[PDB]
């Protein structure tokens, strides 16, 4: 949890427009940048929060800004460029908001405002939002290369910003299809050297709980043998969605509603046999954005999640007007919001009818339960790994390359305090111990884990975070490096200019 | 949690018959009994597990044995007598099992086998089970005085072994009534000096979720202004219950079933206005035996519970044959049992229709939620205070006289390890810190808190526990005194004879 109030209101700098740079800045290093750290921290977020006099209203409406911190021989540069998407380009051309964004209707056609994440496919990198449009980008220069329409290649209306990437380059993702949820597989770059997106395919299909209302889906789980998909009670209303949007003045945010009665439905598929397994896993209602990690343990799937307790859409609390309020009013606004909680669910894969009425979770080191009912629904109760009052452990990361989809022990996260990001956290998921890094009037980003080249242990490496520090007599922002063992500070690299909020990113080794 | 396996199987001595004593034994004290500790630890449990060659089958079938540890000027005695109930008396007369016990049918009329608890009414003390029959006992001599039938005085089929006692002597309890749950109020002893049970009355009524199947109820919650009742999915089947029991050979255990669909329904009544409040609180399924404490905080009731996750009746795992198994088999049998968990629920008292769909729990120091749905049900999610794998924090106690029904911080409990009691625990409910006392091959009882008479702090005192220590090189059993601050040992008083399992009790000051 946090131990800090924010009465100065410096978090408002997270949502303040910035200019792109025409070339890299030098970042002033204090402490010592590890000499094994060679490569680029690439991150995405909004950078332009109004087009002239017309404002964007939602957190997810600002125009995509691609950020790069470069590391070589203990020295650090910083560079950033807006992504030349149709949304950005046409707004610059016409000097107004042209494309309708998530929570901002344009007045007189789907957004490609790729503000959320960036990921590798073959030898290319792609910025994304959660739509059918992804944007190829150049990771050295930050130049926009092209727009890609996923509809051209596979049958999906969108894809998440959280594809899973296996160690050989294979990419898996999930998307709505207007009625199912499709898993897309993009194969690795082959000897023919043609772009792998042209070899995309739908491998497996999950069913929908409602014919006319699919659930919002933000991420999913992957193990060597299984795909896990959590169907939440946050629904997309397709009657409102597919009507004339310039007629009654709609945006995406206006199409979401909450099913009060369904709770949460969890779904598994067999990955290698490409097959939906018909186990009716059920539990109480929550919003879900990020899976932490999933893995197999004997005949059980361990499903670690960042949850929000309730069925109201948490996105309702992320309008810029609210996030720009003063601290007492921020706290007040979050009182009635869903409560964040880290939870472990355990999904049995061997369902014996003879155990009807009993707990199937026979593993020795969990309190999670799964109860087989007579109607063959399997009711789940979680083990709570972390809980704090309006203190979210969010934007989780692990040592993904070696432990993703596999038994693990450590997760890193960004700590939210009534939605305001004010600390960095580490969680031991076996013992429930936590470590915190926190400074006053300092607003960090998602921590990203980088392994040491000779690591013997899971947490042998660093986490990198971009921190905004609007206290005057401090520099506006800096790149933070913490030791992944205890979250003790290793170095920071200060820059001369503000940096707005960023969501997700990656470290690209060189 | 426990840190100990039990391969020697010494816990079996908890379920072994013992002989009463004709007078007190001197207990050999080591360490130093506090000199302010003056009075009697009275506890109840089964003492006779077979009548000749006919065995009792269930944990709750053995004949009541009243225990007393006396404390005066640093010295300790131990005495124990079987309670001369109809069940015990008639079994001694006829040399067989005469009355049907909880899980033991008698072969050729309700049991009064008062093996569970003892409590004050007016100037008297009563041993009880959970039936309509309570047994007045003499706290100095341990003699059985009389049987009392609660049906003579008020309209209930039984009452729990956990009445709440207010500081002026007023007694509240809850019972089934064949269809409602009745709250019985026994007033304090008045100037007329007549027995307060003759002035008993039903003050308030809770409704049932099913006309023909009332829920098993073991305890309830009380604050200065409110009564809290948790209706669990463990149901009593009245069609089996009221049929001829010697016809198809039935006991009480045979009449329990589990409603798979209802989950848990929580109920509040206004105590001072004696009125059922019609708030439809709902949550996922669990067994509940013990409330820890309830209290009022602004317009919210805080409801601390020892839960068992699932709808299967935990009592199904407490047949003596199972508890007498070897350790590897005990652990195996408990794998599919409900998982114990300490949980804080928070019940809003101000329900605004305008907040439909949102979290009403606006308090600052909880992650518990309560969501108003459109059908006006209020769905609850708990804050988890303690969770360990088959490690129950059970038999909870607090500093009851000063903190019962009021804001509090500390709870003490008996720690179960796959149902085997092997440690003592303290839980800070605000911070979730725990303390443990544990020795190898030592099987403690419910810890009971005794304040230092001039304490101003909550945990300024001791806990007392009766510990069974089999295996040669130790005396069979002893009374343990721990400091309530840190659970560090203060003294122990060894005795020369075995002591079986005990459930509940009290300290009577002198
Ligand atoms: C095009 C599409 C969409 C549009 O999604 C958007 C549109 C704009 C902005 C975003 C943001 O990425 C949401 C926050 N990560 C998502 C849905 C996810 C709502 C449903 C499936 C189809
Ligand atoms: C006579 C009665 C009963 C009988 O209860 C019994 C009978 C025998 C023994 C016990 C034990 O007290 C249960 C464990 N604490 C309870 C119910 C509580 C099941 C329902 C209400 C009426
Ligand atoms: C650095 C962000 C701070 C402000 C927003 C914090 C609230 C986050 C709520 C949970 C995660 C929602 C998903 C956001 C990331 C994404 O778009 O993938
Ligand atoms: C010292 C007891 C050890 C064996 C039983 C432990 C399992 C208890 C399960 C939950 C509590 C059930 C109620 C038993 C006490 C009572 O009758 O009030
Ligand atoms: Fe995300
Ligand atoms: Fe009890």
């Amino acid at each position: 949890s946090s131990q800090v109030e924010h009465p100065a209101g410096g978090y408002k700098k997270l949502f303040e427009t910035v200019e792109e740079l025409s070339s890299p800045l030098t970042a002033h290093v204090t402490g010592r940048i590890p000499l094994w750290l060679t490569g680029s921290l690439l991150r995405c977020g909004p950078g332009l929060f109004e087009v002239g006099s017309e404002p964007f209203y939602h957190l997810f409406d600002g125009q995509a800004l691609l950020h790069k911190f470069d590391f070589k021989e203990g020295h650090v540069t910083y560079h950033r460029r807006f992504i030349r998407t149709d949304a950005y380009v046409r707004a610059m051309t016409e000097k107004r908001i042209v494309i309708t964004e998530f929570g901002t209707c344009a007045f007189p056609e789907v957004t490609d405002n790729a503000l959320v994440n960036i990921y590798p496919v073959g030898e290319d990198y792609y910025a994304c939002t959660e739509t059918n449009f992804i944007t190829k980008v150049n990771p050295e220069t930050l130049e926009t290369i092209k727009q890609v329409d996923l509809c051209n290649y596979v049958s999906v209306n969108g894809a998440t910003a959280h594809p899973h990437i296996e160690n050989d380059g294979t990419v898996y993702n999930i998307g709505n299809c207007f009625i199912a949820y499709n898993i897309v597989k993009i194969p690795p770059l082959q000897a023919d050297k043609e772009d792998p997106i042209s070899k995309s395919e739908i491998v497996v299909q999950f069913p929908c709980s409602d014919r006319f209302k699919p659930s919002y889906v933000h991420s999913f789980g992957l193990t060597p043998n299984y795909i896990v998909f959590v169907e939440t009670p946050v629904k997309i209303n397709l009657f409102k969605f597919l009507s004339s949007w310039s007629l009654w003045g709609a945006n995406y945010m206006d199409c979401f509603e909450s099913n009060e009665t369904m709770g949460v439905w969890l779904h598994i598929a067999d990955k290698k046999r490409k097959k939906y397994i018909n186990n009716k896993y059920r539990t109480s209602p929550f919003n879900l954005f990020h899976h932490i990690n999933t893995y197999e343990d004997h005949e059980f799937l361990i499903v670690d999640l960042c949850c929000w307790k309730g069925f109201e859409f948490v996105y309702n609390y992320l309008y810029l007007a609210n996030l720009r309020e003063n601290w007492e009013e921020v706290k007040k606004n979050a009182r009635k919001a869903p409560q964040p909680e880290v939870r472990r669910y355990v999904l049995p894969l061997n369902i014996d009818k003879a155990d009807t009425g009993k707990n199937l979770v026979t593993l020795p080191n969990t309190t999670a339960t799964a109860i087989l009912c007579s109607d063959e629904t399997i009711w789940l109760e979680p083990e709570v790994l972390f809980s704090g009052p309006r203190q979210a452990f969010e934007f989780p990361q692990i040592n993904y390359q070696k432990y993703g989809g596999k038994p693990y022990t450590y997760a890193y996260g960004l700590g939210l305090n009534h939605f305001v990001p004010d600390r960095l956290c580490k969680l031991n998921v076996k013992t429930k111990e936590t470590w915190v890094w926190q400074e006053p009037d300092s607003y960090p980003s998602e921590p990203i884990f980088v392994s040491h080249p000779d690591a013997l242990e899971e947490d042998d490496g660093v986490v990198l975070s971009v921190v905004v520090s609007p206290g005057a007599g401090q520099k506006p922002a800096y790149l933070l490096i913490l030791n992944a063992k205890d979250l003790s500070e290793v170095a920071r690299a200060e820059v001369e200019i503000n940096i707005p909020v960023t969501f997700h990113g990656l470290f690209k080794k060189s």
